[PDB]
């Protein structure tokens, strides 16, 4: 059993080649068996297929339980059979391999997250998690997710692994349609950008479609990511013939398509359904003996939920609505567990033009840890569009960031050190951008105060090397209360001039009569300073319309 | 007969002292008819009058004509003795003075301008000008109109004396209350910014009330005008020679050039005058420069953003079209006071189609607007012969709108102003209307040149030329012309609601104020009646530190 390490030290120095597809082989040979139940009904099969590969040539084979997790095996009455099942799958796999690599092969459960269906994200989590500990005690070389359809699960998947063990190469695929989107709305980038920070070691493409369309969806992945890329493309379109779907693509024109997967610097290339021993026996001959090809992202300030990505190059509307702060509807129906009412708040905020969501839960220690758990998941799926995290305890704040499905924009740390850590370290671990408030042992009055807390914050990012990750609150005082808000426009132009994100609360500056003309005006002003998001009410059609006419004006739409 | 540069040069060299009360005084003698009929029917107690304070040490002394105008003297019955009355004056101050001064004394009629009594400025104009042409004639070495309670009444005098004769020395004085308005509303400062710019050799104050009283109030006219100043103070008449005299340093110490007595005053005063003032060579000063236009009671300095109602202009508008179109007055007053009592502290007023419109009618609305509404007017004129006549009739200093950057457009606006009075808005296009910011620059800067070559630069708005969104417009390239016009120290305005002429036009406009005013610009023609615009506009002012709660 190799480490991740080793792995990745033997994918720099060269070009791996996969296996083909199981299904189809178990099939030729007059099994039509569920193929996981083969590895107990029928090992010899398993066995066959294995060295059919590795005697074609192939570097890494993928062992038989794609379809062996719990949640998976209780739709085929199975569910008692996955000890057997996976140990015998990994055992079978290893006797072929010899000194050849084998990979512990895991897909989707075929179940959608809630609200989607039913499942939250810990149940997930806790089926992938049991698959992954038979298969590392086994001595697998590696973890690889494959096909799946859902960021969520995806994530679930990932982070179980992770948690098992920090030292197996875990790599991470989608499945991509032909509009190049999974199935609940994730595109490469996406994908790239909510994937490429999490501790995973690769991250790949398989199924859905042949060689060649794939090219242009794992050019857009490539560009996104620099860990390690992997593709197992279908042989070809499917076809109908006698009333079955085949996979017809024959094995020069699938091999004719490895140079150019070579040149976007894939690290290794197998197939998927359809492809066969005689496939990946041309493979072998045409891949040869390569070093991968370097790259370099593209790098972009973007957060996501599983249809959206919002990238920061254009002003940002974050909804501030869903918080129950002065709202004694909404909070009394969240502390009772009112789902409803925050997801039509939310689908209107939305509606209004709203492209990010800030989610605040008012009093925590009166707030159900599964609701929050629940309205989280929730959201980005009903409401379409990524979320800002609003949250205080360091505790929901963890449960929040695990169940999150994509990117989330993360409401604030403070310029403290025992907060921007903690809150560095959980992002670090499941991902996320973070709002630095430009205050910490004071709140600031003067411009000056406050560009000190900016450089202190860069300084700590710096040290972190979290820089890249931050969008900076200059912080927006109330005017009642000697504000200064001139001293945090000119906070706004300098950090933007720095090439910094920028964002306000921005109905703090106004919290009496005529609030909406004083955040409308101070709107505008922060935008011809170079603002680009800001937390504030999309209903408040004042504001809305006239933040429409000073981006018409400006020019940036 | 001196000229004015002589009478100027004189001044000078020394302070000189006028002369005291003779309305007050011929009773002393056993006289109560009107005074101007001694000059009738007891021309030897005028000469000795004057004679008694040439002899108390007067170099100036006023003709006694205060009364002496057709409209006043109407009031008596004897306006077809105006010639004689004036002529024997003259005749008389000149046999008395010997080569002393003789100053042509012209008050003012009693009646009040239109809205407040019935006269026109016309009539004002034709009243005063007859006066001057019988004085102008006769020979006086100067022109003064004293006590003068209204600005347009005023206005017209000056007008109708430089119309007779542009080499004539010409004195404008008003009388100011206790509270230091005159009785349509107007303060020092506004006489003095108002009426500096016309072509007067000085200004000045008399009556109404003693020498300590006149002081702050002389004091504040001293340090808005650069002309010559001459003051008369009335005798408190418990007001006795030594206690009078002994405000005169104070009065040598703001800049006065003429120092007199009025009402109670008396040969024994100026004794007293001569004695304290000697011979002094008067004291030098420098006015404040400010940017201000004016009504009889208001003046607005642009010194803070100033709203500049956009609604009186029929374009688009039919209802007030077919009123002004049939001379209606109350459609117009009732647009006016709207507009301020919303925030508007300039009026834009405008005619639409001038040809189809009465001529009388403009004069009259110049005329009115300012004492109803009670704030300036931004004269929105593109008919030079109307202009002419606006211009003429305005009570206060206006703001014209609008010159292009065209060497013969600006110089025959450019004149208009400078012998009406006013300022100027300057639309940064010429033969074609730009679209760069670096097109308008170079407009800027051509009208600049233009401008010095006719020492104008002072008296100017710059108007970038806000082009509409839906053609474009291009308002990026108008903002930063704004803000560099602002960096050179010129005041700036647009026409607003130009920018969204586009449904939720209120939101366009809104927007582009506030990116405008944090750019610098100093005012907009706009309209007040926009509730969102206006709360922003506050809110903005608020947020920028530049007022309010
Ligand atoms: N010159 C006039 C002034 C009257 S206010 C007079 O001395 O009677
Ligand atoms: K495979
Ligand atoms: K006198
Ligand atoms: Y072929
Ligand atoms: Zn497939
Ligand atoms: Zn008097």
């Amino acid at each position: 059993m190799r480490n991740r390490r080793e792995v990745s030290k033997l994918l720099s120095e060269r070009v791996l080649l996969l296996d083909g597809a199981y299904g189809t082989e178990f099939m030729k040979y007059g099994y039509d068996d569920l193929p996981e139940e083969l590895n107990i009904k029928a090992p010899d099969v398993v066995l066959k297929v294995h060295r059919s590969y590795i005697e074609s040539g192939s570097d890494v084979i993928l062992t038989n339980t794609f379809g062996a997790t719990r949640m998976k095996l209780r739709k085929h009455g199975l569910e008692d059979k996955l000890d057997p099942i996976v140990r015998n799958a990994v055992r079978i796999a290893r006797r072929a391999a010899g000194e050849k690599l084998v990979f512990g092969d895991i897909g989707p459960t075929g179940e959608l997250p809630y609200p989607l269906g039913s499942t939250l994200f810990e149940e997930f989590y806790e089926n992938f998690r049991e698959t992954v500990e038979i298969m590392v005690e086994e001595g697998v070389d590696g973890i690889i997710f494959e096909t799946f359809s859902d960021i969520l699960e995806l994530k679930a998947a990932v982070l179980a692994a992770r948690e098992v063990s920090r030292d197996v190469f875990l790599i991470a695929h989608m499945t991509f349609d032909e509009k190049g989107r999974s199935l609940t709305g994730t595109d490469p980038a996406n994908f790239a950008i909510t994937f490429d920070e999490l501790d995973i070691d690769a991250l790949g493409i398989n199924c859905s479609l042949g060689p060649e369309e794939i090219l242009p969806i794992f050019q857009e992945l490539s560009q996104y990511t620099d860990k390690f890329l992997v593709v197992e493309p279908n042989a070809g379109k499917p076809i109908v013939e006698n009333g079955k779907t085949v996979y017809p693509l024959k094995p020069h024109d699938f091999a004719v398509h490895i140079d150019s997967y070579y040149e976007l610097g894939v690290n290794i290339f197998g197939g998927c359904c359809g492809t066969t021993p005689e496939h990946v026996k041309l493979f072998r001959k045409v891949l040869g003996n390569r070093k991968p090809l370097q790259r370099k992202k593209k790098r972009i300030f973007a957060v996501s939920s599983p249809s959206k990505l919002v990238t920061f190059d254009h002003f940002v509307v974050i909804g501030e609505r869903i918080n129950p702060a002065g709202r004694k509807k909404l909070w009394a129906e969240m502390q009772k567990g009112n789902e409803e009412i925050v997801i039509k708040e939310a689908k209107t905020q939305v509606e209004k033009g709203a492209e990010v969501l800030d989610v605040n839960f008012g009093i925590e220690s009166q707030i159900d840890v599964r609701y929050v758990e629940k309205i989280v998941q929730t959201l980005p799926y009903v409401s379409n569009v990524p979320l800002s995290l609003d949250i205080q305890n360091v505790d929901l704040t963890e449960r929040a960031l695990r169940a999150y499905p994509g990117r989330s924009l993360f409401n604030s740390a403070k310029v403290d050190e025992e907060e921007l850590e903690m809150k560095i370290n959980l992002l670090k671990k499941y991902g996320g951008t973070l709002i630095v408030l430009l205050m910490g042992k004071d709140v600031p009055k003067s411009f000056e105060e406050r560009k000190e807390y900016f450089e202190k914050a860069l300084k700590i990012l710096e040290r972190h090397d979290f820089s890249d990750r931050v969008i900076f609150d200059p912080g927006v005082l109330p005017l009642g209360a000697e504000g200064k808000p001139v001293e945090v426009l000119k906070t706004i132009e300098f950090i933007s001039s720095k090439g910094f994100n920028t964002t306000v609360g921005l109905s703090n500056l106004s919290f009496l009569p005529d609030r909406s003309y004083y955040n409308t005006a101070f709107l505008v002003l922060g935008i011809s300073k170079g603002l680009s998001s800001a937390i504030m009410n999309p209903l408040d059609e004042t504001l809305m319309k006239t933040l429409n006419a000073t981006l018409v004006i400006l020019e940036k739409k």
